[PDB]
């Protein structure tokens, strides 16, 4: 049978659970495809390199040799073989390389949560694989109208936050999609009528969407290193569309992506100018304010269904010695977020 869902809702399904796109982003992190292919990816093989991603930053926190990184730095080769052929692999002993492993790893988490979708479950040639794998992500996807209210709102968020910093690229909306994940909104009660709730951007790698949409936002999991956060393990936002943007990863050889607009219950906000690995938020916060140079103009805020859409044009924040650009948003409570819509951009690079 033919699936009956509109053509733009299909192609979200399609791409997101795009089993050659899930090789790609594998091949991207020079993982060995014979040692671990896609189908051989777990959790527990995940928590257990996030571990020794754990005891490697554990020991350049505490002066240790390059003589005692090399045994951490191999044993996490040892559980993520990649393909380096007979050469030894690149020594994890700077902070750029240990970071990008912990961002592969949550990747990797995401993707492995997908490949279990798409696996699982069951097998009935008689309807659309489009409709099948939908039914698997348990969330109601509208296609939101051009002309309506919501995506004139939306289509100014994205027009007005893209920052001139970011400008290697510029953004045109394809698809506006309106996403109910099923049991959010109850779980998100507790927090539905807290001060300072809005409409915030959340932008990921497409071959994670499948996890996001199944599973919701997640924060990562205790084996991972709080130091591999900026702002210790929680659920990131921004207020401008291209930092978020930032974090899909397209390219000229793949220039559509994802982008999320969820509401954030951010109550009493925690405000910070530098890098705090926290592991809980002090006494009576709700969230983390990671205080921007930029930010969107506050007079410009707009209310759509009761939340705060702060889609006003970039302006001095009047921070002064901040490492942030731009402002960022943390949750450390997955209940504090409901998200909202989707949104299928193309980058169009001009470089």
């Amino acid at each position: 049978s033919k699936s009956k869902l509109p053509k733009p809702v299909q192609d979200l399904i399609k791409m997101i659970f795009d089993v050659e796109s899930m090789k790609k982003a594998m091949v991207e992190y020079e993982i060995d495809l014979q040692k671990m292919p896609l189908g051989k990816l777990s959790k527990r093989q995940i928590q257990a390199a996030y571990s020794i991603l754990s005891e490697v930053q554990q020991a350049v926190s505490q002066g240790s040799s390059d003589s005692q990184i090399l045994d951490l730095s191999n044993r996490f080769y040892t559980l993520i073989p990649h393909d380096f052929g007979m050469k030894k692999p690149p020594l994890l002993n700077n902070a750029d390389s240990v970071q990008a492993k912990v961002e592969m790893l949550d990747n990797l988490l995401d993707i492995e949560v997908a490949y279990s979708l798409l696996r699982g479950g069951s097998d009935d040639s008689s309807k659309d694989p489009i409709d099948v794998n939908y039914e698997k992500l348990k969330t109601d996807i509208k296609v939101v109208d051009r002309d309506s209210e919501e995506a004139e709102i939306i289509r100014k968020y994205v027009k007005n936050t893209h920052a001139t910093t970011h400008n290697a690229y510029d953004l045109e909306v394809i698809d506006i999609f309106k996403i109910e994940r099923e049991g959010e909104c109850q779980r998100y009660k507790p927090f539905k009528q807290l001060h300072n709730r809005r409409l915030l951007w959340h932008g990921s790698r497409t071959t994670n969407f499948a996890g996001i949409l199944s599973q919701g936002l997640r924060i990562a999991p205790p084996e991972a290193p709080v130091t591999g956060y900026m702002f210790g393990k929680g659920i990131y936002f921004a207020d401008m569309v291209s930092k978020s943007a930032n974090y899909c990863h397209t390219s000229q050889g793949d220039p559509i992506g994802l982008i999320l607009l969820g509401e954030v219950a951010l109550g009493n906000m925690y405000e910070l100018k530098h890098a705090s690995h926290i592991s809980k938020l002090p006494k009576g916060k709700h969230s983390v304010k990671g205080l921007g140079k930029t930010t969107p103009d506050p007079s410009a805020n707009i209310s759509l269904d009761g939340v705060d859409v702060p889609l006003g044009t970039g302006i001095s924040s009047g921070v002064n010695d901040t490492s942030l650009l731009y402002n960022e948003y943390i949750v450390y409570d997955i209940a504090q977020v409901n998200l909202k819509y989707l949104l299928k951009l193309k980058f169009n690079f001009k470089t």
